[PDB]
Parts: C-alpha cells; sequence; structure tokens
C-alpha cells in the first residue's frame, strides 16, 4: 500500500489522553501513513481561540514524544490552504463550515475526541479531596 | 548489535515532559533496545509513596501513547528482584541504597529527570494570572 500523508493541526496545550487518542486515530486512518502534526503559534492561538498555558516550544517538545507523530510543522499556519496541501504533499486533513472545501475535494477525514480525560479535570480530582 | 532489554519502573502519575525525557533516555541507552516500563499499582503507591491522582488504568493508557515505550508491565512489582530480571530477560534497570545489588551486578543504568516541566507547575502558571 502506498504511504498516505495525513495532516492534523491544533493547539495541543497541556496534552492529555484526549489529544493522544485523536492523534492515534489520525495515524491509523490507513495501513501505511505519515502523520504530520501542525502546532499553532502562541499569538494566533491567543488572538483567535483563547489563552494558552504552554509556549509553542513546550507544546511542540511534548508532541515529539508521542508515538503516532511522524513529523511536526511548528508553528503551523492557522488556516489550511490548497497551496499548503500541495507544498507538503498532504493527502488528507484529519480533524473533528471551514473544512467544507476539504470535504468537496475528498481530502477530509473526521476524527473525534474524548472528554473527562483532560488536564483541567485532574485538578478537580485533587481538589475534590476537600469539602 | 544485539537487542538490549531495558526496564524502567515508576508511578507515571500525570505524565509530563520530565517523565517523557527520562523514558527517552532509557530507550536510547544503547543503539538497539527494548524498553519495558513497569507501572506501580494504586495500593502500593499509596502505601509507600503518597497520593496518586490517576488510576493504574489511566496511567498505563497514557504511557501506551509514548514513542519510547516498547512494552508495559502493569501493574509491576514494587521491588525489583533478580528473579524478575530473569523472568523478563532484562539486561539493565534504568532509574535515578536500594539499587546497590543492581550496580554490583552491572545491571544498573542511571537516568536523570528535569524540573519545572511538571503538571503541578502548569497550574501555578494559570494561577499567576491573578495577584
Amino acid at each position: 500500500s502506498k504511504n498516505v500523508v495525513i495532516y492534523a493541526d491544533g493547539v495541543y496545550d497541556m496534552l492529555h489522553l484526549g489529544h493522544m487518542k485523536q492523534l492515534e486515530q489520525a495515524k491509523k486512518l490507513f495501513e501505511n501513513t505519515t502523520l504530520i502534526v501542525g502546532v499553532t503559534s502562541d499569538n494566533e492561538t491567543k488572538l483567535f481561540k483563547g489563552q494558552v498555558v504552554q509556549t509553542l516550544e513546550e507544546r511542540t517538545e511534548t508532541l515529539k514524544h508521542i508515538r503516532w507523530v511522524d513529523e511536526i510543522i511548528s508553528p503551523c499556519p492557522w488556516v489550511v490552504t490548497p497551496e499548503f496541501l500541495e507544498k507538503y504533499k498532504i493527502d488528507y486533513v484529519a480533524h473533528d463550515d471551514i473544512y467544507a472545501w476539504l470535504k468537496r475535494a475528498g481530502k477530509f477525514k473526521a476524527t473525534q475526541r474524548t472528554e473527562g480525560v483532560s488536564t483541567t479535570d485532574l485538578i478537580v480530582r485533587i481538589l475534590k479531596n476537600y469539602e
């Protein structure tokens, strides 16, 4: 089977099991894949999304340790373009409208997340040790 | 080069960059390695060490996503024995006295940790947004 290039992007702030399973899912979309992960910049995240706890460098260094991640684009563009797909020979974008053009092209693969496994939820747990 | 079996054990509660780099270091002790990671049980951790935020299942499921981890023993024995090394064909124990017999046998490889990269330190950071 030829090698399929998959691109997933995100903030990956305080990486948890939810992110990890999402990356695993992207990586296992096809038998033979290269999973490329894009990591959004601090400024663009803050402008468009919200506060980020970890720097770009911290968020990227953590992702490097994840089994499913084959390549990292850091920082990545905030918006995926057709030129970007051509530049990196990407076959599919994996994510969970703005991806409408990707779907029309047949280049979108949906991926889900899991809840209750997040970093902020662990603090509640430490806290729930006190009435 | 023959394949060297490395064993590292730990709690791996709320896995962070510090743990990840330690595993990477164990995994790269030799050119060709199998890194086996042992994950301590909830009861024994609590008895001998302190509180654990995440269950054995949660701590093991996270470790599964780490690139450097080749095999997981979960739960693992709290104390490493010579019989345990023989059972799993282990060549070296990688850790940071109680490992004295391991050193005498030539079966101990030291590994370090990093600080300021921990999960609890990230909460200070979110908090330090308020006087």
